[PDB]
């Protein structure tokens, strides 16, 4: 995250850290057996951390836990950027709800454009150069009109939220991925792609919109048919 603060350490508890092979990644625990993350960041032996805040400081209830189940979309298209950027992930064993533990669940409705919502993860504070923090990061940014995130990058998938800051000089970066877009108290995006350099004006975030995948979470969770992804 560029241009944020630490985050309050109390105020993520749904936040996970995912590493997997060559990549960092965040990813959002959305009941005691499950993480929301980017399918992207699937790049090979996933490890989950849940409680986490400072890397070097061990939260006493951090725990480590591992895919059991693992499912993305299989309708994805080709010609548009990370299309459908989501990974439901069953945990091998539940966590159970702590002072740095607690899931996050999935949103009634999908935020207006202008809401403010607060984006957070271990990814680098600076853009261009990775620097990357002991303690996630933090900021306020805003869910701009999906047509700013169109000018900006041709072959945005759909099923995205557009946010940032118009002007830039706040926006999540590399090693984000994966991680909540929070707005309005809501679940409402997981980090999928965005520019590089990051924070720049009018170059916002694209996160693949929770809301629509309700009922595909749902459905694979309770029972999982065949379930499809939104179109
Ligand atoms: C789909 O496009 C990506 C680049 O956007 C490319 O890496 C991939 O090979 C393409 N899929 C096919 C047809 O192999
Ligand atoms: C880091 O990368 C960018 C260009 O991609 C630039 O600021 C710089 O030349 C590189 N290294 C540093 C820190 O000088
Ligand atoms: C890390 O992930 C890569 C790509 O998925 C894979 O080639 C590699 O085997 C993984 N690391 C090991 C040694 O398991
Ligand atoms: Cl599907």
């Amino acid at each position: 995250v560029i241009g944020g603060d630490e985050c309050n350490i109390n105020e993520h508890r749904f936040l996970a850290l995912v590493y997997a092979n060559g990549s960092l990644c965040g990813g959002t625990l959305i009941n005691q057996e499950w993480v929301l993350t980017a399918r992207h960041c699937d790049r090979g032996n996933m490890r989950i951390y849940l409680g986490m805040h400072n890397l070097k400081v061990l939260n006493k209830d951090a725990l480590r836990r591992f895919p059991k189940e693992k499912y993305f979309c299989l309708n994805t298209r080709n010609d548009t950027i990370w299309d459908k950027d989501i990974m439901l992930i069953r945990l091998n064993r539940p966590v159970r709800n702590s002072a740095h533990i607690a899931p996050l669940s999935l949103p009634s409705n999908p935020p207006s454009v202008g809401s403010v919502c607060r984006i957070m993860g271990w990814g680098t504070i600076t853009s261009p150069n990775a620097t990357l923090p002991d303690v996630p990061h933090c900021a306020n940014i805003n869910i701009l009109d999906y047509a700013v995130c169109q000018a900006a990058y041709k072959g945005l998938a759909a099923t995205t939220l557009c946010a940032g800051i118009l002007e830039g000089g706040k926006d999540t970066c590399k090693g984000d991925s994966g991680g909540p877009l929070i707005c309005n108290g809501q679940f409402q995006g997981i980090l999928s792609v965005g520019g590089n350099p990051c924070a720049q004006p009018r170059k916002p975030g694209i996160y693949t919109k929770v809301f629509d995948y309700t009922d595909w979470i749902q459905s694979i969770i309770s029972g999982n048919t065949d379930a499809t992804c939104p179109p």
